[PDB]
């Protein structure tokens, strides 16, 4: 959880469905 920060590949705050590398859609 805890939003999000570059180093996971996220902007700030998490873009959201614009290719957010942080959920099983691939
Ligand atoms: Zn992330
Ligand atoms: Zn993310």
């Amino acid at each position: 959880g805890s939003g999000c920060d570059d180093k996971c590949g996220c902007a700030v705050p998490c873009p959201g469905g614009t290719g957010c590398r942080c959920t099983s859609a691939r």
